[PDB]
RNA sequence: UACCUGGUUGAUCCUGCCAGUAGCAUAUGCUUGUCUCAAAGAUUAAGCCAUGCAUGUCUAAGUACGCACGGCCGGUACAGU
């Protein structure tokens, strides 16, 4: 037998900065919102706990000369249960490649949610902090706090993303043609990262600045691979 | 539990409906071991009705010559039922 696999040399600066162990977690990315490019810095911090779940295969086709020429959709989304979920979508010739080509876009998506208290403040958020809308051509999808232990009220395709975000109870809604799962999936998606992009009165605090990863990390990344 | 799913296209995104889904109450089909509770000729013809029953009543205190019984001897407000 052999051993000794070493994958992932890296092409980006992040992938220095991260691959050498200089770097803590994928929240000091969100922070300074980076692009994330290589799909192994997910696998990096998260990785033992993101469950994939492919939402439906869908297939689409040309009109040509000679034939109809189809190929398949595939729709994924991933996420641990504890605050990260993404959702990607590939169209591939086959099966076995759009699914896996879906999953790498699915992890480079991957969006950090934010989790509130519905009545009063006793110990780890369980509802979205505030009503949320979000659309992808003409789905439009409403998200509600809910109390404890209300469970998720929504549509099973909803109540697929919802789950893996971390969200234990909400209320939702949809007024739209939801029957096309690409469009319900996206708002969703959508509505989920809505979540950290609103202002609410304990996001007041005036902003402590801190050092860049690129800024912290020069000398590093002045010969670390090379 | 503040929820959606299939169907117009070679394929896509919509409007929009048809169909699906759950309860409720009238009928009907197949099937039915135990136990508590209990709706029931309203819908149509406020159409027609054989027969039986459904409203009677007395205390010491309105009228007692039924011998209808009956008393200790008879009626003298007159025994009593
Ligand atoms: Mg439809
Ligand atoms: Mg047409
Ligand atoms: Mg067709
Ligand atoms: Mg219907
Ligand atoms: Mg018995
Ligand atoms: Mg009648
Ligand atoms: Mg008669």
């Amino acid at each position: 037998g052999k051993a000794e696999d070493k994958e992932w040399l890296p092409v980006t600066k992040l992938g220095r900065l991260v691959k050498d162990v200089k770097i803590k977690s994928l929240e000091e990315i969100y922070l300074f919102s980076l692009p994330i490019k290589e799909s192994e810095i997910i696998d990096f911090f998260l990785g033992a706990a993101l469950k994939d779940e492919v939402l439906k295969i869908m297939p689409v086709q040309k009109q040509t000369r000679a034939a109809q020429r189809t190929r398949f959709k595939a729709f994924v989304a991933i996420g641990d249960y504890n605050g990260h979920v993404g959702l990607g979508v590939k169209c591939s010739k086959e099966v076995a490649t759009a699914i896996r080509g879906a999953i790498i876009l699915a992890k480079l998506s991957i969006v950090p949610v934010r989790r509130g208290y519905w009545g009063n403040k006793i110990g780890k958020p369980h509802t979205v902090p505030c009503k949320v809308t979000g659309r992808c051509g003409s789905v439009l999808v409403h998200l509600i706090p809910a109390p404890r232990g209300t469970g998720i009220v929504s549509a099973p395709v909803p109540k697929k993303l919802l789950l893996m975000a971390g969200i234990d109870d909400c209320y939702t809604s949809a007024w739209s043609c939801t029957a096309t799962l690409g469009n319900f999936a996206k708002a969703t998606f959508d509505a989920i990262s809505k979540t950290y992009s609103y202002l609410t009165p304990d996001l007041w605090k005036e902003t402590v600045f801190t050092k860049s990863p690129y800024q912290e990390f020069t000398d590093h990344l002045v010969k670390t691979h090379t």
